[PDB]
Parts: structure tokens; C-alpha cells; sequence
DNA sequence: TCAAGTAAGCAGTCCGCG
DNA sequence: GCGGACTGCTTAC
């Protein structure tokens, strides 16, 4: 096998580096790099090296790194560029992995781990490391096993072995029901006392270092502690064992309000699960505890346990110990569905970076780019100082707030990647400037060509088209792979489909899921086979189907954001081909292209139509329109449609048949108007929606920009035994909005849009009567908290003070004085409820850390003085007030009237 | 919330609006 | 009480 890298780092003149060799072993070595710079230099002088613009450049070849670096600053001193690679260790591994690296997983060890520390007087900060480490829970992707270190001695209680055996039992048995599939996997070692725990602990690490290195929180709680705790006890060298070149260091991590420590193990690659759902999942969620994302992504249910967790050691240690290993299975099944860990690596070995660096867009454009251009012989320019400056952005269309009853959009393929590729926007493309005209002129066709010759951009920018520029070629191959994924990706949500409509009719009988590959429909055979299976084994399928699919947009959505983050590091000071040229270059064509194409439909359907200067197109953002059908379905009648799914075949026949190829026609033109090097505008149909045939449904509605809700019946090709909201924008969709209500609000909407105005008022009627009884959580707002000291003034709120912050100041005066009572943490979220009068908390509102039961010192008052009226004019009645008056209808039944007596 | 971008909505404070 | 200037937070894209 070709060799591959694990770590790099550089450790004074050396590059220390961890790597697979060609025979699958783990080695490490160290190098003593010679990196090489480049200067400009006289034509005069022959050489193969020459800048993105064409310029010769003479290569320097230091002795060492130091040199190098001193070089760079001397050159700064004198006022000249220093071209070339200045992260080091990037060139290094350019120079050894000269190739399209593959890797293997299986030869990577990836270790998850999770502590517990049982502390009295509060949260056990990291940076302090007081209090003793009573459990360490380390699984080792290599070995499959999970290694559980357990404290039985401690300053803060004497306890007895955990026990597998109660372990692996129901919790109605008095067990702790640790999944039976890791029973078997488990490796545990008590110990007598903490120094021998952490000695046999470093030991371990020492034989089984892990490479990626992850958990939940690990960067931020449990690497630090470690080491601190280490640190104290033992000393500073082997605290150091952590790494496998002995080299740390206190990383200050900076933000607008504050900053926090870390610590930087020199040959590890840290991925925190954390940090990289929050990176990848494209979720926004209330709370970010493990329980409440296992809950949201497994549907497990929370690990239950008596008392507070700083008493659980000594009350039950047992379940202490199992749950501990049990939220180290969970990361695991987390990863299993999600994949991120596989995506990182993907991502980090196609740009060539420490895997770590997946978090940086920047330094991975950096990185892909430099690979692509140094294959050429060029040599990248040198980063550069800039001041932040605003630039414009999208175009959003103002819609009429209205019911829309059939609606059909289209969107354009990854715009902005397209646009660049199209164009051939590029740091070293640029071939001039044309005088702009509005942009107005341009849309409607009326501004002179800005070029014969060159490849433009309404915002002035002209392109050569003699050669694509390397951001256009390097993105293109990032765009194809997405392309693939999102392939396997709507393939398995087709067969989803089938699945599910076979799910009617099951069959009466005892058989087994059939063995298919979900990313590619499902053949005749297979559907016909999958008509005669039973309930079990057709609901196994769809669930690996739905795997499969989650499987399919992790590696899609997140290749797309990729690409997307190109676009927007023109437009970041600190990417080292920042240039407000290319960046608005992009952004103004965007809004060009939707606004052309908006001109373009309008003019199409009226013609079809036999009209005159109606709007078809009722909304538009970024590269989406939306275009009222009802013309186009009253052309034949409702009454012509035998049901639903058969109107829906005539809007996509409609769309693709006719409506697309005008759409193509349309783009051609803009094209050869712009002088563009490539059309590669491809606008095709995505959502087709409206009400149920037959219905009172509305169909749709939107109020404003950003908000509106659809009734789709098929989306891109995928066409739903059940029609499915699509909402945007809405209260429904928003992380603030209480649990209960969010689903309240959609069972509105859902009424709304497929039942119509009486089902909807007979809904409402029903909530406002029993929502009083919902779970105090359920009807909890939620907020992120930041700048709490700003607006604390004696423990009361200061001026200006929000209101979910008030509420902290509530909570804080409550609890005041005790230590063991849960602390709102600056930055993280809060649930928020409101007061009514006279309360005896002195505010209007009360705030407590989410995805937390509130703290039973005051729970029951908070209880007995929540505003229930309050509370659902703000996050019910106000919210659905919207929707209506935009829809035009009413969530409470007018005066009939037309009583009119009796009955 | 360390880590590519802009556009734009709603809640809430403060306070004018004769 | 509504709504502009402002902050704070959250979406869509
Ligand atoms: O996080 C984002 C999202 C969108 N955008 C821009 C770029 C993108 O091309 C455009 C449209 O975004 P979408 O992801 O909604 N769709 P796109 O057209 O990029 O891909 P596709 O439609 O093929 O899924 O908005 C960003 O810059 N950052
Ligand atoms: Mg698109």
C-alpha cells in the first residue's frame, strides 16, 4: 500500500511526523526539513518557477525553518513579498505525499473517551483540576474494546467494584441496561488509588496513542483536566506523555466577550464530536448536553439517575461506572449515523492538512490550492494585511403576504461555485474592468455588452477565457464529488418512498430484510420482492434506507459547504486570495441571474397564458424562484384530474417539458450577453406544491422575506406517499420557540395548508383550552446568553437589560449562596419563562440552563407562578396572528350569522 | 461562541408621539 | 400602543 500521514508538526527546525508506512505499520520520524521561499527575480535570470501572474521567481533554500521564517520578517522589513508556503509543515507534506492520497481507516486509531470527577462545591473547572479523576472510559477504534479505569478509593468516598453482570441488566431488573452489544467489549480495571489509575492510564496511552482523539467536550472539560490533573499531581513531564513527542501548550482562545484555555497535544489531532456537530449537522439546537443530542439523534432515552451527579459516585456507584461507558457509546452511535469522523478525514487528506484543520475553510482552500498550483511549478503569492470592509450580497425578492395555492420553484445548481466556474473568477483570471451600468440595465437587457473579448461580472470585472484559473478548476472537482453523494443521496430517498407505500400493505408472514444497496433505486426485482415482505422486516429496510440517506447528506451538504466557503474566503481579510474584486464579482452576478431569469419566466407564461405583464414569479431568494401554477391548472380544470398525483404529473411534465428548456434558453443568452466562459447556469424544478385535491387547503402562504410554509407533493424527483410541509423561516423552525409550541404552530400550519379555515379554528380552539397542562420544559422559550456581567448591576438588571438575561438575574439572586446549585454558563443557552405578578423571584421572568430540569431548591414556585397567559400570546397567538392575516383567514370562527336560533 | 460570506426576520428596551 | 433606533438572537441562503 501507498503510505499516508497521521500527524505533522514542527517542533523547533524538525518535522515530527506520525504516518502509516507501505506496509500498513504505525511509525514515527523525524525530519529536518529544508523548506524553500521564493523572491521575485529579473527575466534575465532562468528559472522554472513563476508567480500566479506569470512573473519569474528565484527559489531560496534555507537551512532550516528558523531561517526561513527570519527570512520572511527581514523581508517585511525591507518592504518586498515573500512568496511561497510559510506553514511549513504543509509544504513538508506536499513533498512527501506527492500524490492522491488513499487511506485506510482501519489502520487509524481513533480513541473516544469520557471522565467523570465527583466535585461538592461546584463544576470541576479544568483549569484548576482539584479534585480527583474517578473514572475514565477510553474506547480505541483499533482494539473495538472499551478500556473502563475505575477510582475505588477517593477523598470523597471508598466504594466496591462495578459489576458487569447487574450492568447488562433491565433497568427493571435494578440494572443499568448498557447496551448488550458492547457487554462483551468491555476491558475494566479498578484501582485502589488515583496515582496509580493515571500512571497505568499513561501507560496505556503510550501503547495505544490515539490519532484522532475525540469525545463530547473533550477539548474544552476532559483533555485539560487530564493534563492539569496530571500536572499536579505528578509534574509537568509527565503530564507531556499525553504527547507523543512530549510537547504541549496553553492555547487562549479568544472571543468577542472573553476568552478560555485549551491545551495543544503536539501530535494528536483533536476532534471534538462536539465541535463537529456543530460544524456539520446543520441543526441548531436548544441544548448541546449528550443526553438531549442521543435523545434528538438515536432516540434513546436520557440516562436516568437519582440525586445530583456530584452524590451518584457514593449513593450508586454502580450506575455511576455504566454511565460513563454508556455516553461513550453514544458518541460512537452518533458517528455511526452521522459520519462525521469519515468526513473529516475525507476532507482532511484530499487538501493534504492536519486532519484538525477540517475546521478552517480558510486553511483548507489554503492548502488545496497551493497543492494544485506548486504540481504547475507556480508559486503562491504572500498573505497580505486588509481592513474588513462590508460588501453586498444576495438578492431577496419582497413577496406579497398572501395564500398561494399551487406553486412550483426552481433553483439553480450550487450557484456560486457555477458562477465562479462559469465566469472564471480567480485570483490570477483578472483581465480588467468595464464601466458598470445599473444593474437594472443589466437584467432587463439594456445595458451595452460590457465585453468582446473577456468574461464578465455585472460588478465591473472582466475575466481572460483563454485558460481556467485554478479556483475554478480546484472547485470544480470538489463540486463533482458532491454531485456523486447527493446522487446516492435522493436514490435513497426514493426508495425510502417505496418502502413506505409498501408499509400499507405488509405482508402476513415471517421473512428478512433484503440484502440491498439503498444509494442506487431499487430495481424491478427488488420492488417486487419488497411487496411480499412483512411489517418487520419492510420497516428494518426503511431504516436503513433513511441511514443511508443521512449517510448521502452528510457528505453532500457538507462538500457544498466546502465549495460555498471558497466563495466566501474571497471575502475573509485573513485568506491569503482576499479580493473584494472576486468576491462581489460573484455575489452581483447572483443577483443578476436571478433577477434575469425572474424576467425571463414572467415573459414565457404570459405568453403561454395569452396575458399581459403578470407577475408569475411570486418569490425569490439567492437562486430559487417561485412560481404560481394556478393558471397553468385552471387551463384544464381541476375537475379533468382524477387525484392529486395526477396534477402533480402535469406540473412536472409542465416544468420540465416546457418551463425548463425556456429557463435554459433564457441562461444561454445571459451567457453569451456576459461573454462567459462556460454556461453552466442550470436552473431546474425543485418543489411542486399545493393543496390536497379536493380540499379546503390552502396550499401555501407566505408573510414576508424568508418566511413562508408549502404543502409539496414532490421534491427533485422524489415523489411522497404523504405530502410534506416545507417551512421556512416560521416560528416552527426556530430553536427559540418552545418545544410544544413548534409543533402546535405546525399542526396549524399543517390545517392551513391541506384542511383549510375550519379545521384550522377547530384546532386553536383545542390548544388554548389545554396547553396550561404542558410539561413547564415543552413551553419554555430558549436563548443563548451572552454579556451577563454587562447587565448585572448589584444582582439586577441593568439598562437595556434583555430579557432572557433578566431572567439569569432572576435565577441567580434565587440560588444565591449555593454551591451545588446548576450555574448559568456565559455563551451557552437558557430556558426562559415568565412571571406573573406579585411573584416572590421580584421579576417578570425567570432563566436556567437548557436541556435541564430547573434546580428542585425552586422548581415548585416557578411552577406555581408561571405565566401560562403570557406565555402563550408571546410564543402562540402572536406567531399564528402572522400566518393568518397573511393568508387571509381567521383562526377564530366570525359572527356566523346566521346563528340563527336554536339549531 | 476559534474556525468562509451577506440578507433579513422577530423580540425586547427605550422613549417619543401633543 | 405603535413604531423607529438600537441590541440581541435566529434564521435563509
Ligand atoms: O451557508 C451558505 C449557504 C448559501 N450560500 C450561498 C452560496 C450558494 O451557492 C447559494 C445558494 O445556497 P444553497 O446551499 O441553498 N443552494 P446551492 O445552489 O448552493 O446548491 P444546490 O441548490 O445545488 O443544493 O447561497 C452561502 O454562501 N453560504
Ligand atoms: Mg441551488
Amino acid at each position: 500500500m501507498k503510505e499516508f500521514y497521521l500527524t505533522v508538526e514542527q517542533i523547533g527546525d524538525s518535522i515530527f511526523e506520525r504516518y502509516i508506512d507501505s506496509n500498513g505499520r504505525e511509525r514515527t520520524r523525524e525530519v529536518e526539513y529544508k523548506p524553500s521561499l521564493f523572491a521575485h527575480c529579473p527575466e534575465s535570470q532562468a528559472t522554472k518557477y513563476f508567480d500566479i501572474y506569470g512573473k519569474p521567481c528565484t527559489r531560496k533554500l534555507f537551512a532550516n525553518m528558523r531561517d526561513a521564517s527570519q527570512w520572511i520578517k527581514r523581508m517585511e522589513d525591507i518592504g518586498l513579498e515573500a512568496l511561497g508556503m510559510d506553514d511549513f509543515k504543509l509544504a513538508y507534506l506536499s513533498d512527501t505525499y506527492n500524490y492522491e492520497i488513499k487511506y485506510d481507516h482501519t489502520k487509524i486509531r481513533v480513541a473516544n473517551f469520557d471522565i467523570e470527577v465527583t466535585s461538592p462545591d461546584g463544576f470541576p473547572e479544568p483549569s484548576q483540576a482539584k479534585h480527583p479523576i474517578d473514572a475514565i472510559t477510553h474506547y480505541d477504534s483499533i482494539d473495538d474494546r472499551f478500556y473502563v479505569f475505575d477510582l475505588l478509593n477517593s477523598p470523597y468516598g471508598n466504594v466496591e467494584e462495578w459489576s458487569i453482570e447487574i450492568a447488562a441488566k433491565l433497568q427493571e431488573q435494578g440494572g443499568d441496561e448498557v447496551p448488550s452489544e458492547i457487554i462483551d467489549k468491555i476491558i475494566y480495571m479498578p484501582f485502589d488509588n488515583e496515582k496509580e489509575l493515571l500512571m497505568e492510564y499513561l501507560n496505556f496511552w503510550q501503547q495505544k496513542t490515539p490519532v484522532i482523539l475525540t469525545g463530547w467536550n473533550v477539548e474544552s472539560f476532559a483533555i485539560p483536566y487530564v493534563y492539569n490533573r496530571i500536572k499536579n499531581i505528578f509534574g509537568e513531564s509527565t503530564a507531556k506523555r499525553l504527547s507523543p513527542h512530549r510537547k504541549t501548550r496553553v492555547k487562549v482562545i479568544e472571543n468577542m466577550y472573553g476568552s478560555r484555555e485549551i491545551i495543544t497535544l503536539f501530535g494528536i489531532s483533536v476532534l471534538d464530536y462536539i465541535d463537529l456537530y456543530k460544524k456539520f449537522s446543520f441543526t441548531n439546537q436548544p441544548s448541546y448536553s449528550l443526553d438531549y443530542i442521543s435523545e434528538f439523534e438515536l432516540n434513546v432515552g436520557k440516562l436516568k439517575y437519582d440525586g445530583p451527579i456530584s452524590k451518584l459516585r457514593e449513593s450508586n456507584h454502580q450506575r455511576y461506572i455504566s454511565y460513563n461507558i454508556i455516553a461513550v457509546y453514544r458518541v460512537l452511535q452518533i458517528d455511526a449515523k452521522r459520519q462525521f469522523i469519515n468526513l473529516s478525514l475525507d476532507m482532511g487528506y484530499y487538501a493534504k492538512i492536519q486532519i484538525q484543520s477540517v475546521f478552517s475553510p480558510i486553511k483548507t482552500w489554503d492548502a488545496i490550492i497551493f497543492n494544485s498550483l506548486k504540481e504547475q511549478n507556480k508559486v503562491i503569492p504572500q498573505g497580505r494585511s486588509h481592513p474588513v470592509q462590508p460588501y453586498p450580497g444576495a438578492f431577496v425578492k419582497e413577496p406579497i403576504p398572501n395564500r398561494y395555492k399551487y406553486v412550483m420553484s426552481f433553483d439553480l445548481t450550487s450557484l456560486y461555485p457555477s458562477i465562479i466556474r462559469q465566469v472564471n473568477i480567480s485570483p490570477e483570471t483578472i483581465a480588467g474592468t468595464f464601466k458598470v451600468a445599473p444593474l437594472h440595465d443589466y437584467i432587463n437587457a439594456v445595458a451595452e455588452r460590457p465585453s468582446d473579448v473577456y468574461s464578465c461580472s455585472p460588478n465591473g470585472m472582466m475575466y481572460y477565457k483563454d485558460r481556467d484559473g485554478v479556483v475554478p478548476t480546484e472547485i470544480t472537482k470538489v463540486f463533482n464529488q458532491r454531485k456523486e453523494h447527493k446522487g446516492y443521496m435522493l436514490a435513497a430517498q426514493r426508495n425510502g418512498e417505496i418502502i413506505k407505500e409498501a408499509l400499507h400493505n405488509p405482508n402476513l408472514s415471517v421473512d428478512e430484510p433484503l440484502d440491498v444497496d439503498y444509494r442506487f433505486d431499487f430495481s424491478d426485482e427488488i420492488k417486487e420482492k419488497i411487496k411480499k415482505l412483512s411489517a418487520k422486516s419492510l420497516n428494518e429496510m426503511l431504516f436503513r434506507a433513511q441511514r443511508t440517506e443521512v449517510a448521502g447528506m452528510t457528505a453532500q451538504i457538507n462538500r457544498k459547504a466546502l465549495i460555498n466557503g471558497l466563495a466566501g474566503a474571497l471575502g475573509n481579510v485573513w485568506f491569503r486570495y482576499y479580493d473584494l474584486r472576486n468576491a462581489t464579482a460573484i455575489t452581483t452576478f447572483g443577483q443578476m441571474a436571478l433577477q434575469w431569469i425572474e424576467r425571463k419566466v414572467n415573459e414565457y407564461l404570459n405568453e403561454v397564458c395569452g396575458t399581459e405583464g403578470e407577475a408569475f414569479v411570486l418569490y425569490g431568494d439567492t437562486d430559487s424562484i417561485y412560481v404560481s401554477a394556478d393558471k397553468i391548472i385552471d387551463k384544464v380544470g381541476e375537475s379533468k384530474f382524477r387525484d392529486t398525483n395526477h396534477w402533480v404529473d402535469f406540473l412536472d411534465k409542465f416544468a420540465r417539458e416546457r418551463m425548463e428548456p425556456a429557463i435554459d434558453r433564457g441562461f444561454r443568452e445571459m451567457c453569451e450577453y456576459m461573454n462567459n466562459k462556460q454556461h453552466l447556469m442550470f436552473m431546474d424544478r425543485e418543489a411542486i406544491a399545493g393543496p390536497p385535491l379536493g380540499s379546503k387547503g390552502i396550499g401555501g402562504f407566505w408573510t414576508g422575506k424568508k418566511r413562508y410554509a408549502l404543502n409539496v407533493w414532490d421534491m427533485e424527483g422524489t415523489r411522497y406517499a404523504e405530502p410534506k410541509l416545507k417551512i421556512m423561516g416560521l416560528e416552527t423552525q426556530k430553536s427559540s420557540t418552545p418545544k410544544a409550541v413548534q409543533k402546535a404552530l405546525k399542526e396549524c400550519i399543517r390545517r392551513m395548508l391541506q384542511e383549510g379555515e375550519e379545521s384550522l379554528q377547530e384546532y386553536f380552539k383545542e390548544f388554548e383550552k389545554e396547553f396550561r397542562q404542558l410539561n413547564y420544559i415543552s413551553i419554555a422559550s430558549v436563548s443563548s446568553a451572552n454579556n451577563i456581567a454587562k447587565y448585572d448591576v448589584g444582582g439586577f438588571p441593568g439598562p437595556k437589560c434583555p430579557f432572557h438575561i433578566r431572567g439569569i438575574l432572576t435565577y441567580n439572586r434565587a440560588i444565591k449562596g449555593n454551591i451545588d446549585a446548576p450555574q448559568v454558563v456565559e455563551g451557552e443557552k437558557v430556558y426562559v419563562l415568565p412571571l406573573r405578578e406579585g411573584n416572590p423571584f421580584g421579576d417578570k421572568c425567570i432563566a436556567w440552563p437548557s436541556g435541564t430540569e430547573i434546580t428542585d431548591l425552586i422548581k415548585d414556585d416557578v411552577l406555581h407562578w408561571m405565566d401560562y397567559t403570557v406565555l402563550l400570546e408571546k410564543t402562540f397567538i402572536k406567531p399564528l396572528e402572522g400566518f393568518t392575516s397573511a393568508a387571509k383567514l381567521d383562526y377564530e370562527k366570525k359572527a356566523s350569522l346566521f346563528d340563527m336560533f336554536a339549531f
